[PDB]
C-alpha cells in the first residue's frame, strides 16, 4: 500500500495534484475513480483518461494493474480529457477549430474528421504537423471554392525551386497507427488535412461536393505555390479554369496574377497574361462548376511529376544522397547528379517490405529475388513504410474499410 500522485490541472497540468493510496494490485479503473473522487467538481468524466509520460502511452486498459503496466511511484501520470481542440487547416487554406481524440490512432481521428466534413474515403487523406483568422463549420465554406489570393501572398510564401525542396513536405506526415499525444501534438496545435494518396476511388462530380472542392483546392495551391511544375500553356488553362470556377461560385478586372504561379507573374506583364487566359477560357466556358473542378483535377493528373511524393534517401552501398519517388503504383530512383530517373520498381512486383530498426533502413523484396535497401534522410522509415503499404492497401479497394489489413500493411 503505497503513494501515487497524479497531475490533475487543466490549464497548467502540473498546478493541481491528487494523491492516492494504491496497492500495485490497483486497477486503472479503480485509480481513475479515486482521482475523480478527490476532485471537488461535478461533470461528465467519461472522456477522461491517464497519460503516462515516460512510456508515451494512455492507460486505456481499465482492468490492468499498475504492476502489469509497470507503474511505480516515479511515473509521471496526467489525468485529462481524451478529446481536445485542434486547428485544422484545410486544403482550401481556411482553418477550422475542431475536437479531436488525442488517444485514438490517427487514421480513426482522420476518419472522424472526414465524417464531420462530409468527405468520403478518408483513407486517402491524412494529417501533417506544423512546419519547422479562424472559421466555423459550414457547408458553404467546405463546398464553395475560395477566392483567388492576393498575388503578393503567392510571391512571399516559401516555394520549392528544386526537386530536393519538394521532399520537405513529406517529413511532416503523422503516423496513422499512433495517436496525437504520442506524436508531440498538444491541444490548440495546427494540423493540416491533405490528400495523401493520389489514388481517388469513385470521385464523381455529383456525389462529393466537399471532397471535389477540397481536392481541387489542394491541386490549385500546389500549382500556385509551385509544388508541382507545368508549362506556360498548361498554366493558361489552369488559370482559365480557376477564373471560371470562381465566377460560377459568385453568382451562385480579371486580376491574372491571382491565377498563376509567381514564376509566370515575374516573367509576363498582366497585360500580356489576360488575353492568353481569356483565349484558354473560351475552351472551358460551357462547363459547370463541378465539371470545371474535375477538369482542373484531370489536367493536374496529366502533369509529368503528378502523383509522386519525393523522399531524400541513401541507397545501400551508395556514396551520395538520392531521391526516392513514391507514386501510386511504383517506386522510382532519381540520381541528383544526373537529374533523371535511373530505376523503377513496380508495386505489382513487390513481395515484402520491412524496416530493419537497428540500422534505420527500409528493405523491400521484389519478384525474381531483387532486393532494395535504403536509409531515410528526409522523412523517416515509418513515413516511407506507411506510404508504401498505404498505396498497396488502397489498391485493394475494388473488392467496409478493412482496418486490420491497413495496419498490417503499414506496419502498425
Amino acid at each position: 500500500s503505497w503513494e501515487l500522485r497524479v497531475f490533475v490541472g487543466e490549464e497548467d497540468p502540473e498546478a493541481e495534484s491528487v494523491t492516492l493510496r494504491v496497492t500495485g494490485e490497483s486497477h486503472i479503473g479503480g485509480v481513475l475513480l479515486k482521482i475523480v473522487e478527490q476532485i471537488n467538481r461535478k461533470q461528465d468524466w467519461s472522456d477522461h483518461a491517464i497519460w503516462w509520460e515516460q512510456k508515451r502511452q494512455w492507460l486505456l486498459q481499465t482492468h490492468w494493474t499498475l504492476d502489469k503496466y509497470g507503474i511505480l511511484a516515479d511515473a509521471r501520470l496526467f489525468f485529462g480529457p481524451q478529446h481536445r481542440p485542434v486547428i485544422l487547416r484545410l486544403p482550401n487554406r481556411r482553418a477550422l477549430r475542431l475536437r479531436a481524440s488525442f488517444s485514438q490512432p490517427l487514421f480513426q481521428a482522420v476518419a472522424a474528421i472526414c465524417r464531420l466534413l462530409s468527405i468520403r474515403h478518408p483513407e486517402e487523406l491524412s494529417l501533417l504537423r506544423a512546419p519547422e483568422e479562424l472559421y466555423d463549420l459550414s457547408y458553404h465554406m467546405l463546398s464553395r471554392p475560395q477566392p483567388p489570393p492576393d498575388p503578393l501572398l503567392l510571391q512571399r510564401l516559401p516555394r520549392p525551386s528544386s526537386l530536393s525542396d519538394k521532399t520537405q513536405l513529406h517529413s511532416r506526415w503523422l503516423d496513422s497507427s499512433r495517436c496525437l499525444m504520442q506524436q508531440g501534438i498538444k491541444a490548440g496545435d495546427a494540423l493540416w488535412l491533405r490528400f495523401k494518396y493520389y489514388s481517388f476511388f469513385d470521385l464523381d462530380p455529383k456525389t462529393d461536393p466537399v471532397r471535389l472542392t477540397q481536392l481541387y483546392e489542394q491541386a490549385r495551391w500546389d500549382l500556385l505555390l509551385e509544388e508541382i511544375d507545368c508549362t506556360e500553356e498548361e498554366m493558361m488553362v489552369f488559370a482559365a479554369l480557376q477564373y471560371h470556377i470562381n465566377k460560377l461560385s459568385q453568382s451562385g478586372g480579371l486580376n491574372p496574377y491571382g491565377l498563376v504561379a509567381p514564376r509566370f507573374q515575374r516573367k509576363f506583364k498582366a497585360k500580356q497574361l489576360t488575353p492568353r487566359i481569356l483565349e484558354a477560357h473560351q475552351n472551358v466556358a460551357q462547363l459547370s462548376l463541378a465539371e470545371a473542378q474535375l477538369r482542373f483535377i484531370q489536367a493536374w493528373q496529366s502533369l509529368p511529376d503528378f502523383g509522386i511524393s519525393y523522399v531524400m534517401v541513401r541507397f545501400k552501398g551508395s556514396r551520395k544522397d538520392e531521391i526516392l519517388g513514391i507514386a501510386n503504383n511504383r517506386l522510382i530512383r532519381i540520381d541528383l547528379a544526373v537529374g533523371d530517373v535511373v530505376k523503377t520498381w513496380r508495386f505489382s512486383n513487390m513481395r515484402q517490405w520491412n524496416v530493419n530498426w537497428d540500422i534505420r533502413q527500409v528493405a523491400i523484396e521484389f519478384d525474381e529475388h531483387i532486393n532494395v535497401a535504403f536509409s531515410c534522410v528526409s522523412a523517416s522509415c515509418r513515413i516511407v513504410h506507411e506510404y508504401i503499404g498505404g498505396y498497396i492497401f488502397l489498391s485493394t479497394r475494388e473488392r467496409e474499410l478493412d482496418e486490420d489489413l491497413f495496419l498490417q500493411l503499414t506496419g502498425g
